[PDB]
DNA sequence: CCGACGTCGCATCAGC
DNA sequence: GCTGATGCGA
DNA sequence: GTCGG
């Protein structure tokens, strides 16, 4: 928390080109810029001590120093105060509603939770059910939590064959003593690279946490990745717990290494490692990291034995996924 | 200065 | 229906 | 918005 009140800034602008403006791409570079200053290990005095970071340019740096003289942004405190900037913002919050609907709703004078919840029928079926569960997908999910629902996803993967792998990724792996969500990495010997030997191998995987009621809706579901919403069992006359977001990722088993590395993250993590990969003429995605052809294609894939293998081609020194929370 | 910015799955829609 | 683009998200 | 070439 050195510089919070930075990068909480940071993050704010960094919304807003992405809900209002639509710049996905500056999005990104304050995305970058509140990182790295996130990780600096010293109190920030100066935006041009904060320029000699990587990612900190010089309009950044002039935003700290208006912050660090006066606590505050007036570019932010303008769109605060703009009325359809924050009525986007709002609906945007609002899981399968992004920038381009977001807009679209508040053309329609639809524009609040009370519009909103007059008017499902002008959602669709992700929209819907991200309304429907707004208030709990606000919650943060304690790693105590997380350890039981860890339990019985691994429990009833396990039933349905033993032969499964499931790894929970994401701020999880990380150690995050809280996780906004839960995310799934899963594996089976009959999906590899080279050939699908089993149908609807995700399916009933899927079909048995419903059955059990822990899965309780679905968002989006195809071959390889499931998004849906699941609840921890409650007990006699206790408070249901909130019901909470869950990602699964069926990748195949070779390709482990390269599946795990994406889903552990950070998403920060991600896109610094894959820029990196890039300079050093490799590309990385969830299944494979691959040469760079002189032309600009990928080559063959690379032998991968460990997550550090990875790390090995692009020159960098191996990080525990507690050390990739960018 | 200025091209390019990490990479991909699923839902949806346009055009044929 | 197929193919490709876009929106949204992991 | 930033930056490597
Ligand atoms: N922008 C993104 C979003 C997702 N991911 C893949 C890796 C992210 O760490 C990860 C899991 O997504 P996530 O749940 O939205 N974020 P994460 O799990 O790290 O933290 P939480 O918000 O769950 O606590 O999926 C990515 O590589 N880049
Ligand atoms: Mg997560
Ligand atoms: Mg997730
Ligand atoms: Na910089
Ligand atoms: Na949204």
């Amino acid at each position: 928390t050195l510089n919070g009140g930075i990068t909480d800034m940071l993050t704010e602008l960094a919304n807003f080109e992405k809900n209002v403006s639509q710049a996905i791409h500056k999005y990104n570079a304050y995305r970058k810029a509140a990182s790295v200053i996130a990780k600096y290990p010293h109190k920030i005095k100066s935006g041009a001590e904060a320029k000699k970071l990587p990612g900190v340019g010089t309009k950044i740096a002039e935003k700290i120093d208006e912050f660090l003289a006066t606590g505050k942004l007036r570019k932010l405190e303008k769109i605060r105060q703009d009325d359809t900037s924050s009525s986007i913002n709002f609906l945007t919050r609002v899981s399968g509603i992004g920038p381009s609907a977001a807009r679209k709703f508040v053309d329609e004078g639809i524009k609040t939770l009370e519009d909103l919840r007059k008017n499902e029928d002008k959602l669709n079926h992700h929209q819907r059910i991200g309304l429907k569960y707004f208030g709990d997908f606000e919650k943060r999910i304690p790693r105590e939590e997380m350890l039981q629902m860890q339990d019985i996803v691994l429990n009833e993967v396990k039933k349905v064959d033993s032969e499964y792998i499931a790894t929970v990724c994401g701020s999880f792996r990380r150690g995050a003593e809280s996780s906004g969500d839960m995310d799934v990495l899963l594996t089976h010997p009959s999906f590899t690279s080279e050939s699908t030997k089993q149908p609807k191998l995700l399916h009933q995987v899927v079909e048995q946490l419903q059955k059990v009621h822990f899965i309780t809706d679905t968002l989006s579901k195809g071959e390889t990745k499931f998004m849906g919403v699941c609840q921890l069992p409650s007990k006699n006359d206790e408070k249901e717990y909130p019901h909470r977001r869950i990602d699964i990722r069926l990748i195949p088993k070779d390709q482990y290494y390269c599946g795990v590395l994406y889903f552990t993250g950070s998403d920060i993590f991600n896109k610094n490692m894959r820029a990196h990969a890039l300079e050093k003429g490799f590309t990385i995605n969830e299944y494979t990291i691959r040469p760079l052809g002189v032309t600009g294609v990928a080559g063959e894939p690379l032998p991968v034995d460990s997550e550090k293998d990875i790390f090995d081609y692009i020159q960098w020194k191996y990080r525990e996924p507690k050390d990739r929370s960018e």
